[PDB]
């Protein structure tokens, strides 16, 4: 019997959310498995980039999914998170559940994992759902666990997808801990139905399960706003993608464009393409636009019409508030073990690790792992 992994992430989970909020459920998990206290996720911190991350192990200038909005100068596509069906744009990485799902007598299922329902390399997995947010997450949870239990040939790779608390952290921001408490007790509800349901169909004992998100979310205000409409005309440039992180084609010289952009607000930074930091490693990719435009945290960059939005992510992924945790529980982990961070491109050669699948050349680090392994030297 080959080893099965379920891969789960509650969208826009910040780490603190942890320490100002009861998670009795998510709790219980931890406590007889490990809990990673605060994961350095990839830049920039927003929803498509980073789950690409997890299940390639590499930063976002090397898997392509640069963003969740993207234009491609060449070819003159198009990429949105509606819009994201096309495998041009996922063919530059191999996920996890490719590989997986190449091995003989064995398949990979997904219940509304980004890319998931695209065919990457010509090759989709056995089970999968086309996405569709208005889906249960009852029905997600179910038909995923009943996947992993039944299915001929077995199946050993698994993800499952859940689209709040980013939803509602948007819509209020992780400041209103009156709303978000709600939020997030029914997102500590929903583990307590996955660990429910795992354990009626005793799977809780020899299933590998992680637990873990993309990115966090930081409190946005009218008073931290830099409007573009005031700094430069539109007429100078395309707007590939907005906020916090604007990615600008410009339509005139590119020195006018940047002239007038780097005059525009102290609490953003302006940086042509070739002065991305190293650090954020998103420089290396032709979908990354001439110019981007980076606002400090909280700080909200607008057009004229730009609706508000209370909470949002993006941002520098060394902040605190952007990122996510992870928690897992089966054969694989230790038992009540906690580790302060690991970076989101760790997760990858850890997950092969535990599959027995040939991890593709990735950025991550297994060691950085080992402690939270039953197999492995911890020093
Ligand atoms: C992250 O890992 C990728 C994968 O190995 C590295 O990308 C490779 O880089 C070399 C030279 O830069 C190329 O020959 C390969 O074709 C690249 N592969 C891919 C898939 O892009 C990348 O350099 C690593 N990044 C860092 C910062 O170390
Ligand atoms: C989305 O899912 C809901 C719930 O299953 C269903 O009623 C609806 O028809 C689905 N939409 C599409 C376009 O499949
Ligand atoms: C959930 O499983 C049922 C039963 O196998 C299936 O008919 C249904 O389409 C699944 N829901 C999806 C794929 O969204
Ligand atoms: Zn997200
Ligand atoms: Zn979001």
């Amino acid at each position: 019997l080959p080893p099965k992994l379920l891969l789960v992430s509650f969208d826009g989970f910040r780490a603190d959310y942890l320490k100002n909020y009861e998670f009795p459920h998510l709790q219980n998990f931890i406590k007889e498995g490990v809990l990673v206290e605060h994961v350095k996720n990839v830049f920039i911190t927003k929803t498509f980039p980073n789950h690409y991350s997890i299940v390639t192990g590499l930063y976002e200038e090397s898997h392509g999914i640069v963003a969740n909005s993207m234009y491609d100068a060449v070819t003159k596509k198009h990429f949105s998170d509606s819009n994201d069906k096309d495998p041009f744009w996922w063919n530059e990485a191999v996920p996890i559940w490719v590989t997986n799902q190449l091995q003989e007598n064995r398949s990979s299922a997904a219940a509304m994992w980004p890319g998931t329902d695209v065919p990457i390399h010509d090759t989709i997995s056995s089970y999968f759902m086309n996405y569709n947010s208005s889906v249960s997450f009852e029905e997600r949870l179910n038909n995923i666990t009943m996947w992993l239990n039944n299915s001929n040939p077995p199946v050993t790779f698994a993800t499952l997808y859940w689209e709040e608390p980013d939803a509602s952290g948007h819509k209020y921001g992780p400041e209103d801990k009156e709303n978000m408490s709600r939020v997030l007790k029914k997102i500590d509800d929903l583990i307590g139905d996955l660990v429910q349901r795992l354990k009626m169909l005793g799977l809780w004992e020899n299933l590998n399960v992680i637990i873990t998100s993309d990115h966090g979310m930081t409190q946005c205000s009218q008073d931290r706003l830099i409007n573009l409409d005031s700094c430069i005309d539109h007429s100078y440039y395309t707007l590939i993608d907005l906020s916090p992180v604007a990615a600008i084609l410009p339509k005139i010289n590119r020195t006018e464009v940047y002239n007038k952009l780097k005059n525009c607000s102290p609490h953003m930074n302006v940086y042509l393409k070739e002065d991305i930091p190293n650090r954020f490693y998103y420089q290396h990719n032709d979908r990354i636009q001439p110019i981007i435009l980076v606002a400090d945290e909280g700080w909200t960059i607008v057009l004229n019409e730009s609706s508000q939005k209370l909470g949002d992510h993006g941002y520098d992924n060394s902040l605190p508030s952007m990122h996510p945790f992870l928690a897992a529980h089966g054969p694989a982990f230790h038992k009540g073990y906690k580790h302060s961070t690991i970076n989101i491109v760790d997760i990858y050669p850890m997950m092969c690790h535990i599959l027995g699948l040939k991890p593709h050349p990735n950025n991550g680090t297994f060691g950085h792992t080992k402690c939270l392994l039953v197999d492995q030297w911890c020093i």
